[PDB]
């Protein structure tokens, strides 16, 4: 009973019910232009294409 | 005539009309894990947050 009630309607956003999504941790990403160069990176002949 | 027929009906797609979407330069980003750290840069209070 506790845990179906608890588990069940308004409740909390459970992230492992929408692939991770946490609302206090809401992922986003912002542009930013080098200033100095980074070191290099390996990855395949289409990706450093 | 030229220019109507060239810039209408099925023709190649014009970024200008899309918002900069060029098909030849389809924007894409890849995950990298960072494995020399990165020189500082400047942002406001929220953004360092």
């Amino acid at each position: 009973e506790e845990e179906i009630l608890e588990h069940s309607g308004i409740r909390l956003i459970e992230p492992e019910l929408f692939n991770g999504y946490d609302p206090k941790k809401k992922q986003m990403i912002q542009e930013i232009v080098v200033q100095h160069d980074l070191e290099p990176f390996e990855c395949s002949k289409e990706t450093a294409e």
